[PDB]
């Protein structure tokens, strides 16, 4: 059975959220693969199906619960269960399609969305870009309700798409980036909902590239600089793993580390 991590928005605090994200990271990877002080997610190649997923059960003040399924290789939300229905994003390949047949096997009604779960698609469906979708404990509380009521016709697709966008950033992106975890902690601390600024958005967009640049680096030095953005939207270059150590918490596996 896949590991389950519980979080509730009901009376959520900085500490309870911090505990949650730490637990997610702990279940996503062993931490045995660390490169320049940054842990790496397990290699997809040869990973047994019995170790492929973790479950995040989200509860809210409305006394509703949903369970998200996360792929350990990339922290992607691949689908969710609410009551006796489960929904999965359109799989990218045959391996992923087979993999999701091992999730929520006890549930009565299982569906595959005809759309994928990437931001590009979800933003199109939501009718809003990430830059205009508010994040925080309130948005998450509401997202849990929206996911819960989808199967019974209580949630329009743009609201569902928006709700996924909220969950993905507050769970998966926070797990990937200490910086994004910090941004969410701030929102929770002051109970103030706000859309993510360019520093958050550019990190999310660059996670794959940053992971590769770090893993392919010459002793930490990037061959090609990566452009990120500050909070005010101004651009700066990253040349080295060093400045990313306090920013990135998990990388996607790209290759084996070079000889030590």
């Amino acid at each position: 059975q896949y590991p389950i991590i519980n979080f509730t928005t009901a009376g959520a605090t900085v500490q309870s959220y911090t505990n949650f994200i730490r637990a997610v990271r702990g279940r996503l990877t062993t931490g045995a693969d660390v490169r320049h002080e940054i842990p790496v997610l397990p290699n997809r190649v040869g990973l047994p199906i019995n170790q492929r997923f973790i479950l995040v059960e989200l509860s809210n003040h409305a006394e509703l619960s949903v369970t998200l399924a996360l792929d350990v290789t990339n922290a992607y939300v691949v689908g969710y269960r609410a009551g006796n229905s489960a929904y999965f994003f359109h799989p990218d390949n045959q391996e992923d399609a087979e993999a999701i047949t091992h999730l929520f096997t006890d549930v009565q009604n299982r569906y595959t969305f005809a759309f994928g779960g990437n931001y590009d698609r979800l933003e199109q469906l939501a009718g809003n870009l990430r830059e205009n979708i508010e994040l925080g404990n309130g948005p998450l509380e509401e997202a849990i309700s929206a996911l819960y009521y989808y199967s019974t016709g209580g949630t329009q697709l743009p609201t569902l798409a928006r709700s996924f966008i909220i969950c993905i950033q507050m769970i998966s992106e926070a797990a990937r980036f200490q910086y994004i975890e910090g941004e969410m902690r701030t929102r929770i601390r002051y109970n103030r909902r706000s859309a993510p600024d360019p520093s958050v958005i550019t990190l999310e967009n660059s996670w794959g590239r940053l992971s590769t640049a770090i893993q392919e680096s010459n002793q930490g030095a990037f061959a090609s600089p990566i452009q990120l953005q500050r909070r005010n939207g101004s651009k700066f270059s990253v040349y080295d793993v060093s400045i990313l150590i306090p920013i990135i918490a998990l990388m996607v596996y790209r290759c084996a580390p070079p000889p030590s």
